[PDB]
């Protein structure tokens, strides 16, 4: 019908590169100061992405990407700023969020954890139970704005999560998860890379992935919240966790995780996609616990 949605551009000379964050085989993340994005400061600080390669392959998909980005608005879904195509390589600038990927900040808070977290944005050690349902609950939150616009993610999992000033929780990631966290994925004939731990039996038995795959993978994003983000089946290769999801073996009760929030998990997991619990009663339950955390019973 017509073009479609419009990518704000960014002047390249309003982007000043601090320090790489991460890299990868395809990709560069950087923090960085942009002049005059918003109104209201002169300077803030941004995570920038720069494309390694500028191939017309590249081009195209970048575009799409961005066009993408650009149509997703929600206080759950990492903010995007525009590109920068004047001049390679190619740039995609998001909010920076200081506590980095989900994953990464669920280490930092863990039992195991091996120094104590900066903290003084949040108490170092483990989190609070109210505090785990903040985190679950705000994902819920992303999902049910990407399952209203019929939008599958196909990859979420706390990686794929960034955490940002006073705890908040958004979905969001930079396409480095493949590289960073290459463990998480089955390297399947070539160049595909599957998250078989977060995915349900019907996307790796039929290859189907829809708004109740994405439902069964928050199961396991809760389970990973849960342990302080452990990797599902941690024991298991890739070869033996999918035995397991396929003959209905499911992920244990985590130690932290309140019976009602693994009954939660159960109602994700459940083996047909259509008896699996809609994401907004998931949302809504987790909401519910996290204004009135259960006592967690004890741990015997």
């Amino acid at each position: 019908m017509g073009s479609g949605i419009r990518v704000h551009h960014i002047k390249r000379r309003d982007i000043v590169l601090k320090w790489e964050l991460g890299e990868g085989a395809f990709g560069k993340v950087f923090l960085a100061e942009c002049h005059n994005l918003l109104p209201e400061q002169d300077k803030m600080l941004v995570a920038v992405k720069a494309l390694k390669e500028a191939s017309e392959s590249a081009r195209q998909d970048f575009q799409r990407e961005a066009e993408l980005l650009t149509m997703l608005q929600h206080q759950h879904i990492v903010r995007f700023f525009g590109v920068c195509t004047e001049g390679r390589p190619l740039l995609m600038v998001f909010e920076y969020m200081r506590h980095r990927d989900l994953n990464r900040f669920l280490r930092s808070h863990g039992p195991d954890a091996k120094l104590l977290a900066g903290g003084e944005d949040v108490a170092p050690g483990p989190l609070g139970l109210g505090q785990l349902l903040a985190v679950a609950s705000q994902v819920a939150a992303g999902m049910v704005y990407l399952a209203g616009l019929h939008f599958v993610h196909r990859d979420l999992a706390t990686r794929n999560c960034l955490v940002g000033q006073g705890l908040v929780v958004k979905i969001g990631d930079f396409g480095m998860s493949r590289d960073i966290y290459s463990t998480d994925y089955y390297r399947v004939g070539g160049r595909t890379m599957l998250p078989i731990r977060w995915m349900p039996p019907e996307s790796i038995l039929y290859r189907k992935f829809t708004t109740e795959s994405d439902v069964w993978s928050f199961g396991v994003v809760l389970w990973e919240i849960f342990t302080y983000g452990k990797q599902p089946w941690y024991q298991l290769s890739n070869t033996e966790a999918i035995d397991c999801i396929t003959q209905g073996r499911e992920l244990e009760r985590p130690r932290a995780c309140p019976p009602e929030v693994y009954a939660i998990m159960r109602g994700c997991w459940q083996r047909e996609p259509q008896q699996r619990h809609s994401i907004k009663d998931v949302h809504a339950r987790l909401q519910a616990l996290a204004q009135a955390p259960p006592v967690y019973l004890d741990v015997l």
